[PDB]
Order: C-alpha cells, then sequence, then structure tokens
RNA sequence: GCUCGCUGGGGAUACUGCGGGCCUUGGGACCGGGAGAGGCCGGGGGUACCCCCGGGGUAGGGGUGAAAUCCUAUAAUCCCGGG
C-alpha cells in the first residue's frame, strides 16, 4: 500500500523538465519545466528554476498521493550533448527535500552505438 | 709533341665478354604450428535517430552571449504500449 512513482528529469543547457509519472510510467501525475516558472529564457536552465519546478511538481505529487519516487536523470543524448545540465542535482535535492522519499537513482541518457551524424559540420561551431 | 685515331703481326690471361662444367649464400617453390580492422560474397544482431498510430498530460517547447525565425491548442515539449 505504498505509492511509488518515477520522476524523469530532462536536463539540458537550455531548460530543465521534471515529470512525475506512476510506477509503470504510463500515467502522468505532474509535469513541470523551468519556462513555466521563470520569466526569462536565460533563467530556464538555472538550478534555482530547476529547484522551483521540482518543488511545484513534488507538491502536486504529494497532493495526488505519491510518497516515493525513483529518479531517472537524462541528458539530451543521441547526437546531442551527453552530459546533464546544471539543473539536475538541484532538482533531485528539491525532490528529496519537499517530502518525497527517494529510491533508485540512475542515468538513462541515450548513448548511441556509433549512430547518426551530429549537426554543425566537420568544423563544428565557430564562435 | 699534335692531328682526340686507323691498320699488318707476335706475346700475356688477372678483370670484363663468349662457350662448357660444378655449387648455394641472393631470389623463388613446398611443408608445420600460429598472428592480423587484408579483400569479396551470404546470413544474423546492436543501441541511437526520424516518421506514423494509440494511451497519459497541459501550456509552452526549441534555440542563443542576448534574442528572433521555427514547432505548438487540429493538443506541442515529456512518459508509456506498438509499427
Amino acid at each position: 500500500k505504498e505509492k511509488w512513482g518515477i520522476a524523469h528529469i530532462y536536463s539540458s543547457f537550455n531548460n530543465t523538465i521534471i515529470h512525475i509519472t506512476d510506477i509503470t510510467g504510463a500515467e502522468t501525475i505532474s509535469r513541470w519545466s523551468g519556462g513555466m516558472v521563470v520569466k526569462a529564457d536565460r533563467d530556464e536552465p538555472s538550478p534555482y528554476a530547476a529547484m522551483l519546478a521540482a518543488r511545484r511538481a513534488a507538491e502536486e505529487a504529494l497532493e495526488k498521493g505519491i510518497v516515493g519516487v525513483h529518479i531517472r536523470v537524462r541528458a539530451p543524448g543521441g547526437s546531442k550533448s551527453k552530459t546533464p545540465g546544471p539543473g539536475a542535482q538541484a532538482a533531485i535535492r528539491a525532490l528529496a527535500r519537499a517530502g518525497l522519499k527517494i529510491g533508485r537513482v540512475e542515468d538513462v541518457t541515450p548513448i548511441p552505438h556509433d549512430g547518426t551524424r551530429p549537426k554543425g559540420g566537420r568544423r563544428g561551431r565557430r564562435v
């Protein structure tokens, strides 16, 4: 009789998304992102915005009855960056603090086995 | 002395040339156990990515030094079941 779900965190260099679903992941419970909390695009990937979005999502999950969550951190992966953005550990800490028990913590970034060609050309970004 | 040479003869046989004989060291042929992303053909997989369908879920998503073009209410970003 324990309510355990899964908290998927999408962390990038432009935004952070916190999405709380059931144990099977087929039932959305709460979904919050930085852009729905902060007013500026530059502030979207900030750890403060991640913490606020995580707090709102945790409050919604607690209201709906979820008491524990399994963390699933994810960078964009694929041909894009494979490292999580700044607002991932902050979101995890906010989830732990807001009143949700924390279970397994794993990284589920999609790692290609020599997949598609990344964008930017053979010379990359030249800034 | 020079005309950078030609020609009639005699002698020598070390080297080169030519003819003959005998060798294996260089190079080839063959056998043995192994090494290697060497090449061609055939059959099975690996995640990743894109698109389509169904379920969940609402308002943003992406992107940059900052933005904007762009996608999104015909239900987007995100999660799950399939092709």
